[PDB]
């Protein structure tokens, strides 16, 4: 029936073209509060978020899911400010990302599954904003405190209807570990993305996951640190392969049939705060176009590359109101 | 001449008794705010607190240094509410403690300084509080990280006269190398206090530090798993000697000509999420007094082992006086 906004409960209708990995600000619980000059200000980071999802919407963006986590520094009110001032929906997240502090790492897989829904039915902090997903996130093998976060995620996704998104290292297949987890906790593949899956060669990786009814989150499409090779930060973050290799992989996708389980984005931010300081300068480098890279450069890429207009706007509307809508399959 | 406190400026006669190292509440940045039912809620801790300084305040305590920095869950807002209902005064830190997230341990030794002086100068977050005290912390020899949190440190108390704290590992000898850095930095021993001292009974490492002039922090009086030795939580965090065996290091370094460097507290808090998650239940079943026990139970225990009034007054009046009040010397 309805989708958990920022901005309160919307219908599926809503949404539209929705962009179902980004963030606003990648921090960390606290950060943003208590520096806001690292990002010249609160005020500025609002400022430059505002003008990046007007942009956005001005190529047709209505909707954006903003996967910031707790522990990746999500401020909810920040979220609902740009969303107000642009007139971009957002969905926020809860789950638990890759640098949980000690307060977090040390509670049990119950106690990691009353804070997710906490954060869905009751709310963030003291907003009332409920999430609307769930963010997790492995590197390779899970660590033992991942796994409890991942059965935390599919027990809230079980109880809730509210869908699991995941960061992957796609190049170690963590994909096949996580969904082997999931499944064990009788969680549907239908409400799981396995995310930043456009970072491998590998289509059989891909078509596997697809054919068991998981979501392939093909999610960084920008992402490329060719032409500075030698910053060790992009190079880490973006890799070495071009963003058309990356969007080649959503026509191999919908060649392989699979069209219905693709999810699209940018994984873009506004401000950045997890790697060398000025990353997000380089990164805006990068990409100039932010998260209008989808439907600027993507879209237009793959219908000159044969793909109907049909199928990108299945992918970009269809795909993820099926994933978002409240369901336990 | 004047102490910054959550309530504004006071003067050094207003400080009166002080606990120089306490906590309101032990976490994560955002723990409190995006997960206060781990509280019980944030009134229920606030009440706790609350109900905690007035009861110290009754047995003499006027003021409380609360020495939980960014990463270690200070929630100044909430040390700014209780300060107010208890009428206690309390000091607020900057600093960073062993919980560093990524976006703080991709920080270069420039940038720390930066944000302590901030705290320091400028306010903590939003609330234009500023920090009266820095806080750091090692766990045996420094990591690369640590070195610079210790250098941004010295950097920031040189610039401004507030005095720096440290939380040891002191079967390790921390102290050692922490004033090593401190002195290499060209920071007066006298703004530097080594804390969590009385975890050892090794008085030649204690008064060697006491000899170079730095204060020495024996702060965690009432510690001591003794009877719950099967928890393992209790004996990680509170070792295995008992109290009376930690105060006699007071009367140790009385005895040996440092009453004067000696800053005495509690390490007491009223919320605590680093260790098992009942963890503050059980250390209020050892230490039914709280931050009480200093004034009820430590200071008659050295005024029966001939500790005079005069000593006893210096203590814990006259040096955090010394401590507190704004120099470079
Ligand atoms: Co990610
Ligand atoms: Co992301
Ligand atoms: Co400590
Ligand atoms: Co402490």
């Amino acid at each position: 029936d309805r989708i958990n906004t920022v901005r309160g409960p919307i219908t599926i209708s809503e949404a539209g073209f929705t962009l179902t990995h980004e963030h606003i600000c990648g921090s960390s619980a606290g950060f943003l509060r208590a520096w806001p000059e690292f990002f010249g200000s609160r005020k500025a980071l609002a400022e430059k978020a505002v003008r990046g999802l007007r942009r956005a919407r001005a190529a047709g963006v209505r909707t954006i899911v903003d996967v910031s986590t707790f522990d990746c520094g999500r401020d909810v009110s920040l979220l609902a400010e740009v969303s107000r001032a642009a007139d971009v929906h957002i969905v926020a997240a809860t789950g638990l990302w890759v640098d949980p502090p000690l307060s977090m790492r040390l509670r049990s897989v119950e106690e990691l599954t009353q804070f997710f829904l906490r954060e869905i039915q009751y709310g963030i902090e003291d907003t009332g904003i409920r999430a609307g997903i769930i963010k997790v996130a492995t590197t390779g093998k899970a660590t033992p405190f991942q796994e409890l976060v991942l059965k935390a995620a599919a027990r809230a996704s079980l109880a809730t209807g509210v869908p699991v998104t995941t960061h992957t290292a796609a190049s170690q297949r963590d994909g096949e570990q996580q969904a082997a987890i999931f499944e064990s906790e009788g969680l549907s593949p239908s409400r799981v993305c396995i995310g930043h899956s456009d970072d491998t060669d590998d289509l059989s990786y891909l078509t596997a996951l697809a054919a068991r009814g998981y979501l392939i989150g093909l999610d960084q499409i920008p992402y490329s640190a060719i032409g500075l090779e030698d910053n060790a930060s992009a190079s880490v973050l973006m890799g070495n392969r071009s963003w058309q290799t990356r969007a080649l992989l959503i026509k191999a996708l919908i060649d392989q049939g699979y069209m219905k389980q693709i999810l699209v984005s940018n994984d873009w931010l506004f401000g950045f705060s997890l790697y060398v300081t000025n990353i997000m300068d380089v990164m805006d480098r990068v990409n100039p176009d932010g998260m209008a890279f989808i439907p600027l450069r993507v879209i237009p890429f793959l219908r000159e590359k044969g793909v109907p207009q049909e199928t990108l706007a299945g992918i970009t509307v269809t795909n993820p109101a099926r994933f978002l809508s409240p369901t336990l399959r």
